């Protein structure tokens, strides 16, 4: 249940045993068994297509109610940090659907991400990461992870998803990308480069 | 079945004396287990005893009855307005949502709703803080006088709403009330050219108003 989303973000390089107990503190042959996953030499652990589903349900539910919560509703990133994540777990998969129809079938959500159609799975419009960049012009930040502290690090070194982004360039060994953002310079570094989408023009 | 399902309870039971009998009737609990709710709604100051009525609501108790309605309410008009909702959708959907979104939700979704004044079903819905004070208190059973009459109001519980829409009584249409009977025990109702027969029971949960 609560650990597949955990495996479907860090697939997105290597699974371990040991990284499992870390970001989630303390399954697998009921993963196994219920058919979720299988087990991969490659990549450790790759999930089934029953898992990807399962997830990609998750990441509707969760997106449709963030739209929903920020578009109408008012709220602002502390308080979704707050009360969306109780509500999600609560609401019905009808609740969902009738929302999806109120809010007319958005694709994205705030930060960027995609909203699967039900029983579809989720293949994200844009998975163009900073890190993973290369040319030196001006960009257009267009995604970014759902995640709190992130969300505050970026409204507060003013990135918004939307805005546009001259990435000055990466330094070889400082480890730092360097931003120009509203006629301003800025260091981010690659932790935080890594969960941020970008796309050229 | 936490305090605030008690409140409600007690609340509507007001609309006589109050025995911890009746408590334990309708809440559908222990007799040992309403001793244990009365001594913490006392102690936690939403009531206090009271000879001829049984317990009676402190300024305190009020407010937080205002609050479950609002909340509700409010739940009620968005899901049913927004999400086109039924009333089995309701049934099975609308409490665990009050039993879990904040306040915050509530007095949001009230902006986005535009501070509608009525869920629905009659019921009025109070300003934040506000003291709840129906705008329909009219019932059936007390109606005086024959003639016609707007169906204004009636309770959300379900079996009644079943049974109202098993009829078609649906809140906002004209009723011609042919009058209580002394013996039979039964309230005539005209409604669509249709006679119909209500029992005391549910003459007590439809409220009207006078056209
Ligand atoms: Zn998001
Ligand atoms: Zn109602």
């Amino acid at each position: 249940e609560d650990y597949l989303k955990c495996l479907y973000e860090l697939g997105t390089n290597k699974i371990t045993n040991k990284e499992i107990a870390q970001l989630m503190q303390v399954m697998m042959k009921k993963l196994l068994a219920e058919e979720l996953l299988i087990k991969d030499k490659k990549a450790g652990y790759l999930l089934t297509d029953l898992g990807l589903k399962l997830v990609s349900d998750l990441y509707r539910k969760h997106r449709l109610i963030e739209v929903f919560l920020v578009h109408h509703l008012g709220y602002t990133t502390e308080e979704i940090h707050e009360e969306a994540e109780v509500l999600e777990h609560t609401v019905s998969d009808h609740f969902v659907e009738r929302l999806d129809q109120l809010l007319d079938y958005p694709k994205a959500c705030p930060h960027g991400g995609t909203i699967p159609a039900k029983g579809e799975l989720l293949v994200e419009k844009h998975k163009l990461t900073l890190e993973e960049a290369k040319e030196k012009g001006d960009y257009i930040l267009a995604r970014v992870h759902d995640n709190f502290d992130l969300l505050t690090y970026l409204e507060r070194n003013g990135l918004q998803v939307g805005k546009t982004i001259r990435f000055l360039g990466y330094d070889d060994f400082s480890h730092l990308y360097s931003l120009e953002v509203d006629g301003q310079e800025i260091q981010l570094a690659q932790p935080i480069a890594q969960q941020i989408y970008v796309e050229k023009i």
